C-alpha cells in the first residue's frame, strides 16, 4: 500500500486531551514517533502552525470522518495511512482516559500502534506485535518493537 515517499515528515498536535498535563502529551507522542524514526530513515518534526503530514486529534463519537468513536472501551485511536489530506492522520477516542503510567490507556502505546498506520503498516497477527490489534499494557520506559514490527517497517522504509 502507500508509502511517504519522502524522509522528512510533520506532525502536528490539533488540540489536547484534558486527560494529561501538555507537556506529557507532548513527550508521548515524540517519543512514539522516536520508536519508528530509530528503525527507519525517517526524521519527525513536530510544527506548531499550518498543514502537517500527520494531524495528531483528540476527539469522541463521530468527528467528521465517517469513523465514528464509540465511547469508553473498544476502539482505542485510529489512523490513515500515507496521503494527501487526511492520510497519515492519528486520531484518539477523548472517551478514553489517557495516561503516562499504567493506568486508564496509556499513550505512548497506543501511538506508537497508531503511527505505525500512519506509516503504512497494517496489523500483524503476532501477539507480540506492536501492530497486534489488542491493547495490552507493558512497562513503557523499556519498551521495544517486536521482529515482526522491525521486518513490516522496514519492507516500506530503509
Ligand atoms: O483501538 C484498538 N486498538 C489499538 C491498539 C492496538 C494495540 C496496542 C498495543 C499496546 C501495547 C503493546 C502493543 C500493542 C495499542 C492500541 C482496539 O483494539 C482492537 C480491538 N478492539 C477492542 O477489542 N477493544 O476493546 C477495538 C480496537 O481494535
Ligand atoms: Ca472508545
Ligand atoms: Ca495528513
Ligand atoms: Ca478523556
Ligand atoms: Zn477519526
Ligand atoms: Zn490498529
Amino acid at each position: 500500500g502507500p508509502v511517504w515517499r519522502k524522509h522528512y515528515i510533520t506532525y502536528r498536535i490539533n488540540n489536547y486531551t484534558p486527560d494529561m498535563n501538555r507537556e506529557d502529551v507532548d513527550y508521548a507522542i515524540r517519543k512514539a514517533f522516536q520508536v519508528w524514526s530509530n528503525v527507519t530513515p525517517l526524521k519527525f518534526s513536530k510544527i506548531n502552525t499550518g498543514m502537517a503530514d500527520i494531524l495528531v486529534v483528540f476527539a469522541r463519537g463521530a468527528h467528521g470522518d465517517d469513523h465514528a468513536f464509540d465511547g469508553k472501551g473498544g476502539i482505542l485511536a485510529h489512523a490513515f495511512g500515507p496521503g494527501s489530506g487526511i492520510g497519515g492522520d492519528a486520531h484518539f477516542d477523548e472517551d478514553e482516559f489517557w495516561t503516562t503510567h499504567s493506568g486508564g490507556t496509556n499513550l505512548f502505546l497506543t501511538a506508537v500502534h497508531e503511527i505505525g498506520h500512519s506509516l503504512g503498516l497494517g496489523h500483524s497477527s503476532d501477539p507480540k506485535a506492536v501492530m497486534f490489534p489488542t491493547y495490552k499494557y507493558v512497562d513503557i520506559n523499556t519498551f521495544r518493537l517486536s521482529a515482526d514490527d522491525i521486518r513490516g517497517i522496514q519492507s516500506l522504509y530503509g
